[PDB]
């Protein structure tokens, strides 16, 4: 059904997606950051990943960048040189190193410009390649993702530091639903494709079928509204968070926490490429309770027999 909800979903979609204005400003910011990188290292290369790159950006979007360079170069050395140029060129931020990983976090621009810079973070590039490819495979993914991220933020269930889930996690929960749950599938599993060639980067297989022009279109013709209602329905009522693991490495999407050795693991989502990383590791016990509760409320709302049926409340701050 869901005809007026679809129309509603597209209306909200258009108000929340990054404007061309902002996209173009972010892209100018990246060009500026590249010239600073040139000035101190000619061979190093500054790449974008996540939201802006994959086209899943809300308004007021943060920026995820990665410096690529020769692995035989010490990454802290050029990281500090790059940091020193950024201060000098007028950006404000922090230089930190977590374990062996040097990071630059920019916060302003002498209001707020917010942008992270990783060094040789080759795996994030691939994570974004996968999601970029899926975005190009079916036009319904992008608005679906943006609405789910919008909903998660309004429900205070999108805070990794406070026991809930990252946006990337929610994206994977969407993809997982569209690949291994909905029937017919909205997408195939590009990682398990017969056509997939292996590609090892930093010890993980990041290969997937990227011959995108060869794939038959989805045989699922559900409106954006049905998909969304399906998605909320599945995580509210059907998915089992204590036993099961969100995965992209099984043909049938079945994976138990025990096989994986994942008895923190209150919510378990196996990264598609870094399969040793639980994307939902930040999820606390109280976090998960609020996440499920919101999933259920979303379902209850979209079932509602009332008139007027208040779809707006889907995005009211909980
Ligand atoms: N929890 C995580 N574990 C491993 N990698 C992550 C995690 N969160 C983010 N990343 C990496 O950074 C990329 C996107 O990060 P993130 O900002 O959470 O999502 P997003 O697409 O930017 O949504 P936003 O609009 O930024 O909230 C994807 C992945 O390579
Ligand atoms: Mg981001």
């Amino acid at each position: 059904s869901h005809k007026e909800f679809t129309k509603f979903c597209y209306e909200v979609y258009n108000e929340i997606k990054i404007s061309d204005k902002e996209f173009k400003e972010k892209r100018a910011a990246l060009d500026t950051l590249r010239l600073c990188l040139k000035r101190i290292s000619p061979d190093a290369e500054l790449v974008a990943f996540g939201s802006l790159e994959s086209g899943l950006a809300l308004k007021n979007s943060d920026m995820d960048l990665c410096v690529l360079m020769d692995s035989r170069v010490q990454s802290d050395t050029i990281a500090l040189q790059f940091y020193e140029e950024l201060i000098a060129e007028g950006f404000e931020g922090k230089f930190l190193q977590r374990a062996r990983i040097p990071i630059i976090k920019l916060t302003s621009d002498t209001a707020s410009f917010q942008c992270d810079i990783g060094f040789n973070n080759r795996l994030a590039i691939h994570n974004t390649l996968l999601l970029s490819s899926y975005t190009k495979l079916d036009a319904r993914l992008k608005p679906m993702v943006l609405l789910v991220k919008h909903w998660a933020k309004r429900k205070q269930i999108n805070s990794p530091y406070f026991g809930t889930l990252s946006s990337y996690g929610y994206v994977l929960m969407v993809l997982y639903y569209l690949i291994h749950v909905i029937k017919p599938p909205v997408f195939p599993n590009l990682l398990l494709s017969p056509l997939k060639q292996e590609k090892i980067v930093d010890g993980f297989d990041v290969g997937f079928d990227d011959k995108l022009e060869d794939i038959p279109p989805s045989q699922n013709y559900s409106s954006l509204g049905s998909l969304l209602h399906g998605f909320f329905r599945f995580y509210a009522y059907k998915f089992e968070p204590r036993e099961k693991v969100v995965t992209f490495r099984r043909p049938d999407g079945y994976l138990t926490k025990q096989e994986k050795g994942w008895t923190r693991y209150i919510l378990a989502i196996e990264d598609p490429f870094e399969i040793s990383h639980n994307v939902g590791r930040t999820v606390s016990s109280s976090g998960l309770y609020r996440i499920r509760g919101e999933f259920m409320a979303a379902s209850r709302l979209l079932n509602s027999r009332s008139y007027p049926i208040p779809y707006d409340s889907l995005f009211e701050e909980a």
